[PDB]
């Protein structure tokens, strides 16, 4: 796919990458919820990126809705996996369809850094 059609192909996917060097994450926690009705936060999926920067399974017929939905990340989990450095807040993506005009239907989701140690050194958790 180059230059041309920057776009995904799915109707919703997520997309997770550290910046730090900016390639893909892999084994990171991803849930993805859906506004209900009641104005709540519905279970639409869930599960872990991947090296292509893709999740295969988390796509449903829930995808046929206005297009409000809420992904989460969990990189507390993702950088004791790997012992990366510590972090400062997670990032989510939360959306509504009928407000601006989005375009693309992926999860932009990037580690950004959050400290000064650089040196892939692994620590221990608070406890």
């Amino acid at each position: 796919g180059p230059t041309g059609t920057g776009e995904s192909k799915c109707p919703l996917m997520v997309k997770v990458l550290d910046a730090v060097r900016g390639s893909p994450a892999i084994n990171v926690a991803v849930h993805v919820f859906r506004k209900a009705a009641d104005d709540t936060w519905e279970p639409f999926a869930s599960g872990k990126t991947s090296e292509s920067g893709e999740l295969h399974g988390l796509t449903t017929e829930e995808e046929f809705v206005e297009g409000i939905y809420k992904v989460e990340i969990d990189t507390k989990s993702y950088w004791k996996a790997l012992g990366i450095s510590p972090m400062h807040e997670h990032a989510e993506v939360v959306f509504t369809a009928n407000d601006s005009g989005p375009r693309r239907y992926t999860i932009a989701a990037m580690l950004s850094p959050y400290s000064y140690s650089t040196t892939a050194v692994v620590t221990n958790p608070k406890e």
